[PDB]
């Protein structure tokens, strides 16, 4: 059998479940939304991983364990889920361990999905040998993952690479953790769709070219000319880079990766704001694209096959 | 002879030379103003080390090194100050190492002041026995210094901690870096200096119980019921605070240290921040006041002291 991992992603969306191969090829995936209830989404998880582990014998692959990429706070040690905000609701105090384990008779890992994207980045992607770097990964909301002598930062109380809520302002948009002016009230996928859907309520959003609103949407405007969507976008992409800039003032890594789709439209900016006010010995800080698909769901899998 | 170390302290306002013993007792302490030049600069620091090491003998103390904390970005392995901002001009590029070895016959070491903080808090202070915490100092400037794994992180470029220089608003006041919104535009001696200055030229300083003016003097009108001055103060310490909140999202250290005597009056409004603001993984992070007299030059002998 080729040699697998079972994957899994909770966002603020969607729930996936993957086969993942030893070479970081997805084979299989799984997708539905993230339910909005503890109960459901425990039961969830667990049929589909196992109609996934059943699969997987069909294809021939040879699971070696299950990794479990989530938001929230997470200690890895125990597979438990400490504290989530609320783009996860009922998500605080669940061990996810046992019940998975006792399922599947399968070891479990568990991590938070910006640190399982920076997982991700060191085996498979632009950070793999690197002492140090950080990643950014822009979904519903936005994640962080922090490598510092080849290993992740966890942290004191496992709440290391909270990059979602590094603050660049005084005041500022409303973030679902609680606080305002975080990143991730600027510039996350929710935080665009948001803006989206305030500027199509007020017919201001479509523009020659184009005709269930989201951050496409308003990136799309901004293309075709939309002078709304554009300061929209600038905004948002500005607070990003603060952010950045913030990061490479604390740890001053070697690479910055941004991934998940909106990377590709923030990092002109990004790069911009670091050039207009960082410090001259940052400067050399390389910032790029992910070039993984995948990067919270190939960190989950990289857990299983690094330690298994 | 005591065993002991020369410690040097270059500062945005002031140069001080000290006799350090191996306890952390201050010997001897002589201070000057930063002189502007290099030229100036470098004849100083020659000639207080010099008298210094010449008072050491009539003293008693055996000097074992030179330890000199500067701002700045430093190459501490070197001994070179590779480029400041413009709180200290013309100290690019700058050797410090070969001139005072050669001229003391001494080992020399070099770091960055905040960096050198958080080695005196990690030696004689608060930080003692702790894998991790982070120190902010406010001076003249504001420095920072992180220890993680028991050691400091200086960066991939030696720009890490460069706390000053975290960035809480979107627009904000200019820095002297170059930038703005920086903490230390809000925060710093500096800032709080020029505040003051503005208020005072308004007449709109002074108030019935006081009568060259500086941060204490905002702080003073402050407590005897000055509005625009507790405002002023209050937007200072939330700035500082919500720096705060970002090197615990970042690092999520156990421990965060204040130092520099403004310390004191910023810390129950950085306490209140973290409270209204920070998640909740992050509240069980101890905040102190440093309880050593100068962090800064207590670090740089600590280099010394702990490596010679
Ligand atoms: N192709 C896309 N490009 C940009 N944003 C997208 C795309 N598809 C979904 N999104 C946005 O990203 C979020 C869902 O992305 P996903 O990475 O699946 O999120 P999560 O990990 O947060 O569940 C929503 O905000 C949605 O608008
Ligand atoms: N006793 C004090 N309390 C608060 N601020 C002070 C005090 N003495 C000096 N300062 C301020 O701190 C700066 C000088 O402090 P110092 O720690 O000697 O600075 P540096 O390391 O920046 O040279 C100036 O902004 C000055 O107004
Ligand atoms: C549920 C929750 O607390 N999610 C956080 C954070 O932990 C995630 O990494 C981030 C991206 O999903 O979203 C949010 O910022
Ligand atoms: C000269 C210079 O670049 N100083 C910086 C920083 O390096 C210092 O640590 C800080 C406190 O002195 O001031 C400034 O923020
Ligand atoms: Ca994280
Ligand atoms: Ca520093
Ligand atoms: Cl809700
Ligand atoms: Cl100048
Ligand atoms: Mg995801
Ligand atoms: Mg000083
Ligand atoms: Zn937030
Ligand atoms: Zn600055």
């Amino acid at each position: 059998g080729t040699l697998s991992a079972l994957a899994v992603d909770l966002g603020g969306t969607n729930l996936r479940v993957a086969i993942v191969s030893m070479k970081g090829e997805i084979v299989k995936k799984y997708t539905q939304f993230n339910p909005k209830t503890y109960e459901e989404r425990i039961n969830l998880i667990l049929q589909m991983c196992v109609e996934a582990a059943a699969e997987a014998v069909k294809l021939n692959c040879r699971i070696l364990g299950v990794g479990i990429s989530t938001g929230g706070r997470v200690n890895p040690r125990e597979g438990i889920v400490l504290h989530s905000t609320k783009l996860i609701q009922e998500w605080n105090s669940v061990d996810l361990r046992t019940p998975l384990s006792d399922t599947l008779h399968l070891p479990v890992w568990v991590d938070n999905d910006g640190n399982c994207a920076a997982l991700a980045e060191r085996k498979f992607g632009q950070g793999k040998g690197l002492e140090n770097f950080v990643t950014l990964i822009t979904g519903t909301g936005i994640g962080g993952g922090i490598i510092h002598q080849h290993e992740l930062i966890h942290g004191s109380s496992f709440c290391a690479a909270e990059l979602g809520h590094l603050v660049v302002s005084l005041d500022g948009p409303d973030c679902s953790c609680g606080s305002h002016g975080c990143i991730e009230a600027y510039a996350s996928g929710m935080a665009l769709q948001r803006e989206a859907k305030k500027l199509h309520d007020e017919d201001l959003l479509l523009v020659e070219g184009m005709s269930a609103v989201g951050a496409l949407h308003l990136i799309q405007a901004a293309k075709l000319g939309n002078a709304k969507a554009q300061s929209i976008l600038r905004t948002a992409g500005t607070a990003l880079g603060l952010g950045v800039v913030n990061i490479l003032h604390t740890m001053n890594p070697s690479l910055v990766i941004l991934s998940g789709v909106l990377a590709s439209h923030y990092i002109h900016i990004v790069k911009d704001v670091i050039r207009q006010q960082a410090l001259s010995s940052v400067q050399d800080v390389d910032v790029v694209v992910s070039d993984l698909v995948d990067p919270a769901l190939l960190g989950a899998a990289s857990m299983v096959l690094d330690y298994t």
